[PDB]
Formats: structure tokens, C-alpha cells, sequence
């Protein structure tokens, strides 16, 4: 249960190594110019 909080806080991650930096990635495009799509 334990192990089980810990692995999937950190299988979470398999699910979010993309979706968090494929989103934080597109984090960052907003803001090299005045676009706001980017947000």
C-alpha cells in the first residue's frame, strides 16, 4: 500500500514525463512572441 503510494507517484510519471513537459514545452512557447494560443 505503501509501496503502492510509492510507485504510483511514480508510475504517475510514465503517464506525465510527456504530459507534463510536452505541456511544459508547449509551456514555454507562449513566450518567444505576443501569442497568447500558446498559454
Amino acid at each position: 500500500i505503501e509501496e503502492q503510494a510509492k510507485t504510483f507517484l511514480d508510475k504517475f510519471n510514465h503517464e506525465a514525463e510527456d504530459l507534463f513537459y510536452q505541456s511544459s514545452l508547449a509551456s514555454w512557447n507562449y513566450n518567444t512572441n505576443i501569442t497568447e494560443e500558446n498559454v
